[PDB]
């Protein structure tokens, strides 16, 4: 309907302003733009699946999240791509691995602090009903 239309548009609006939150920080940059193969070659084998906040912000935009928990598997899938093309000792991975470890709390914890449970529900049953 048009009540539910306006809902997913307070959704994308919602997740843009986390998503420009996340992207700004200094922490995150490394997160911010997709892995450019030649620049990293090894990478596009290792990670079937890439993901990264520029690629969020158009995925808001063509209306593929009609909750924030398919937004947050995607900022998931940013963390567990970093942690599994970084799983080694050095400083270099492990840097990495704090990095988004730290988006994923980050993003998780402005959702709890900032979404109304209620907004997230009703976004989840008129996607159940479709
Ligand atoms: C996405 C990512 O996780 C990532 N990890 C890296 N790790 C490394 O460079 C070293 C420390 N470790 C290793 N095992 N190569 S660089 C990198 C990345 C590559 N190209 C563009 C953007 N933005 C990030």
């Amino acid at each position: 309907s048009m009540q539910e239309e306006d809902t997913f548009r307070e959704l994308r609006i919602f997740l843009r302003n986390v998503t420009h939150r996340l992207a700004i920080d200094k922490r995150f940059r490394v997160f911010t733009k997709p892995v450019d193969p030649d620049e990293v070659p090894d990478y596009v084998t290792v990670i079937k699946q890439p993901m990264d906040l520029s690629s969020v912000i158009s995925k808001i935009d063509l209306h593929k999240y009609l909750t924030v928990k398919d937004y947050l598997r995607d900022i998931d899938l940013i963390c567990s791509n970093a942690l599994e093309y970084n799983p080694d000792r050095d400083p270099g991975d492990r840097l990495i691995r704090h990095r988004a470890c730290a988006l994923r709390d980050t993003a998780y914890a402005i959702i709890k602090e900032e979404l109304d449970e209620d907004f997230e529900q009703l976004c989840e049953e008129i996607q159940e009903s479709r």
